[PDB]
């Protein structure tokens, strides 16, 4: 009989429905209940959990048929946890206007269109064949289907409950099936021994909420948990001291930044935005708070972007001489500028802010913290500077320079960034182009416009730390999720 796995977690997601559950805490549970048509093989070819190789999963085979359509041949006889057979009807429903991207659908799945390409209606050609397609050119359909957008839901069962009720009683095809949810306390899953893939190695997996990281460290020391989540490099020394325990860390595909409400007169133009960007000494922050474990990216550029990653890109400029020149050029009069942060919701948010307040003071700018309480929502008119984070969810450069800072999106529409026409033309174009010299050059150029305009200032790629018993073999992956397929063995 297999061991029961117990994971001490920072929290539980608001839903277990694949899109509504998208969060720092959802994917780790959702990845076990559901399968996608394509799976990202993080450990392929000896990689330490960071490979972007996409391999077929519920799709037995696929063939791209033109610049915007892919014919998928599905695995036959695969069952959902309730006994329903997985067919083209279910895959077409998953990426349909009715469930995901239509006007009525986004009323219950609010990010269904935001995390999707320009989908056209799926076409069911036979019981196990479906064409997934876009209205305009798209060579990213494969990447979107291998992302957190991809999980396949059962048509009849999902339709009879709806997105919110499905999220509290989810049915998928994955290696573990939903047993129970006690809101903000635990989610228990039980082994799906009818799983089309490899036999699950745990009898059950419990995701138990433990708000305090110190209480989680004690839970691992005592024997309440096998694996614990959401630690920082400072907690590594206490855990490693125990010979039967060890820390397991990795860089995650997320980016910490600060952004500006550009409707405010002081941030309507790029001048003072650039001054605050050039005054930030990023290695001094990563040395003092992240134990040099965080990585400072060279532009809005990451190795998981694949063919749109530029390793020869120069790092982001730190120049206090230029920063002081821009402060005076902007007409900045010395009024304190607020920096909103909901405490340390993002790791090291307040200590990073306090370090930057000194670096901005050196440049001639007074920035004060506006530490808002959990449960509060500051009104947009009261925001000058605010911290933010963007999960780089696709294995492509589109997420999040285009998906967040592009045309019609919130940074330009809600926060007022007047982006140059070239940025919006290249954003619309790179969504359509296939990987080549033209696509890679357009991203390198978009990155340059991003730095000149400074609608956000990138700080660093965070370092996520897990801790686990040495008798549980599991390696983390470079994304905010947990993968147990070919990566969960008990000693």
């Amino acid at each position: 009989d297999r061991r029961a796995l117990r994971i001490g977690v920072n929290g539980l997601p608001p839903s277990l429905e694949p899109i509504n559950g998208i969060s720092n805490t959802g994917p780790r549970i959702i990845n076990q209940i559901f399968d996608a048509l394509i799976r990202r093989d993080y450990f392929a070819d000896g990689a330490k959990g960071n490979n972007i190789k996409l391999v077929p999963a519920l799709a037995e085979s696929f063939e791209r048929i033109d610049d915007k359509s892919i014919r998928f041949k599905l695995r036959q006889g695969v069952k959902f946890h309730n006994g329903a057979e997985m067919t083209a009807e279910d895959v077409a429903f998953t990426f349909s206007s009715e469930r995901l991207w239509g006007d009525e659908a986004i009323k219950t799945v609010p990010n269904g269109r935001n995390f999707s390409p320009n989908w056209d209606e799926p076409v069911v050609e036979d019981k196990y064949t479906v064409v997934l397609r876009t209205k305009t050119p798209s060579y990213l359909i494969e990447k979107y289907l291998g992302s957190w957008l991809g999980p396949i839901v059962p048509k009849e069962y999902y339709k009879s409950l709806g997105a919110v009720a499905f999220g509290n009683k989810p049915i998928g095809t994955g290696p573990y099936k939903f047993r129970e949810l006690v809101a903000n306390d635990h989610v228990t899953l039980e082994a799906n021994d009818g799983y089309w893939g490899d036999k699950p190695t745990a009898s059950t997996i419990t995701y138990q909420v433990v708000a305090e990281p110190a209480t989680r460290v004690a839970g691992l020391i005592s024997g309440e948990y096998d694996i614990i989540t959401t630690l920082t490099p400072d907690d590594m020394a206490l855990v490693d001291g125990y010979s039967d325990l060890e820390t397991r860390g990795t860089l995650i595909e997320n980016l910490h930044m600060f952004t500006f409400n550009m409707n405010q007169p002081i941030f309507q133009n790029k001048t003072l935005r650039r001054a605050l960007a050039l005054a930030v000494n990023r290695p001094l922050i990563v040395e003092a708070l992240w134990k040099n474990k965080a990585s400072i990216p060279n532009g809005f550029n990451f190795p998981h972007y694949g063919a749109t990653y530029d390793p020869k890109r120069k790092p982001m400029e730190f120049n206090l001489k230029e920063a002081k020149r821009l402060v005076k050029e902007s007409g900045y009069d010395g009024t304190p500028i607020t920096y909103h942060t909901m405490g340390n919701y993002y790791a090291n948010a307040v200590p990073a802010l306090m370090m930057m307040i000194e670096m901005w003071k050196a440049a001639g700018i007074t920035v004060v913290p506006k530490i808002f309480a959990p449960g509060t929502t500051p009104k947009d008119s009261d925001i000058l500077i605010r911290n933010w984070s963007n999960g780089q969810w696709l294995t492509d450069g589109l997420t999040t320079m285009v998906s967040e800072f592009g045309p019609g999106r919130g940074v330009q529409k809600r926060w007022g960034w007047k982006a140059p026409a070239e940025f919006n033309n290249l954003c619309d174009q790179v969504a359509q182009l296939k990987d080549g010299e033209e696509r890679s050059a357009a991203f390198n150029r978009l990155r340059d416009i991003f730095e000149d305009e400074a609608p956000a200032v990138l700080m660093y790629q965070p370092y996520d730390v897990y801790a686990a018993r040495k008798d549980v073999q599991w390696s983390p992956v470079s994304f905010e999720t947990m993968e147990f397929r070919g990566n969960l063995n008990f000693k």
